[PDB]
């Protein structure tokens, strides 16, 4: 496939959808054979006329997920933590019964027992988030069900990072993005880089993501469709990342620790068997079902990273809607940035009928 053959299928669907969607901004960047191309339309800033470039920086909402499940399967492979380790290794202060066989592992794959999808806005410092995990009560046994939550995978990352004696943005940093050479990614965006901060628009209106506890472990992550482009390519394929432990810790991240109906639950990254039906990740990706309490079967020993998967990630915040999926038996892959929030089912939609026409 050519350049002109990509592009033609890219517009062809992303521009009926940023109508429909009333969506003023959007990046993408297709990976074809290992190599990336990369399209923009529309404004990152409209009361400013500011335009979408490959250097404007989006709001990845939970994609945010997968650099902390990156950076947490790097923590493993340096030896700092393992999966198995209990919580309260990590957090001694999570005294009380209900902490007692929790272990990062669950923490990571949301498989606590019920720890709730957000933390909630009244914890607002140290005292409150310890005071919160403290007296949070489980409705289920460690590992019995999955359920979707900041403040679980948000913990983890939170915890991974103790051994390293460093915060999560620091380790973050120093051990995936610059390795990576993601220079234009941001747990928080430097001052000399808010002319390139896009705006989200919510209802009209233009808005930034709001501080929250553990927001860059579970949603705080701003990065741009080239450096978005160089993240799909280092997790579907991290042969040539110098760094071992990233490069293992990225595949890590693509293990399979727990099966839920046809998806398989990584750290951060899910995955679905390639090949397979569109309705599946399609359906799948409706928060009935995403945001739901599902009975989780654990893979163990976790199966090693399959090459052929969907792999995959939504993320949204108030004003963005991302979406990154990647197939590594066809070296093919995409990554979706808007500055505004859409239903997941349809960049899944949109995702699946550009890469068909690429396989």
């Amino acid at each position: 496939k050519t350049e002109q053959q990509i592009a033609d299928i890219v517009n062809r669907t992303i521009t009926p959808l940023m109508q429909e969607q009333a969506i003023p901004g959007m990046a993408v960047a297709v990976i074809y054979q290992g190599k990336p191309y990369y399209f923009t339309w529309g404004k990152a800033d409209i009361a400013n006329n500011h335009p979408v470039t490959q250097q404007t920086l989006f709001e990845l909402g939970s994609v945010s997920k997968t650099f902390n499940g990156v950076l947490g399967g790097d923590a493993i492979a340096r030896g700092e933590i393992k999966l198995s380790d209990p919580v309260t290794k990590y957090w001694p202060e999570l005294t009380g019964k209900q902490w007692q066989g929790i272990r990062l592992l669950h923490l990571a794959t949301y498989t606590a027992g019920g720890l709730p999808l957000q933390i909630p806005d009244d914890v607002r410092d140290k005292a409150a988030l310890l005071h919160f995990y403290q007296n949070w009560q489980p409705q289920w046994t460690p590992g019995a069900k999955r359920l979707y939550a900041n403040s679980s995978i948000g913990l983890f990352g939170a915890l991974a990072v103790k051994p390293s004696g460093m915060s999560y943005e620091e380790a973050m940093t120093r051990r995936v993005l610059q390795p990576l050479k993601l220079a234009h990614t941001w747990i928080t965006v430097p001052q000399n880089e808010q002319k390139d901060y896009a705006w989200g628009y919510r209802e009209g209106k233009p808005v930034h993501v709001s501080p929250g506890q553990l927001d860059a472990e579970a949603y705080g992550v701003k990065s741009s469709v080239i450096d978005m482009a160089r993240w799909v390519q280092a997790n579907m394929d991290a042969s040539h990342v110098q760094e071992k432990t990233l490069q293992q810790g990225i595949a890590l991240a693509q293990s399979r620790y727990w099966r839920i109906g046809d998806m398989y639950q990584g750290l951060g990254w899910e995955m679905l068997n390639w090949p397979l039906k569109a309705d599946s990740i399609i359906n799948g990706s409706d928060s009935k079902v995403a945001l739901a309490a599902l009975p989780a079967v654990e893979v163990n020993p976790p199966a090693p990273a399959v090459k052929a998967s969907w792999v995959h990630k939504t993320g949204s915040t108030g004003g963005f809607g991302s979406y990154v999926a990647f197939v590594p038996e066809k070296n093919l892959g995409i990554v979706m940035l808007a500055n505004k929030s859409y239903p997941n089912p349809v960049r899944v939609e949109a995702a699946w009928r550009i890469l068909e026409k690429l396989q």
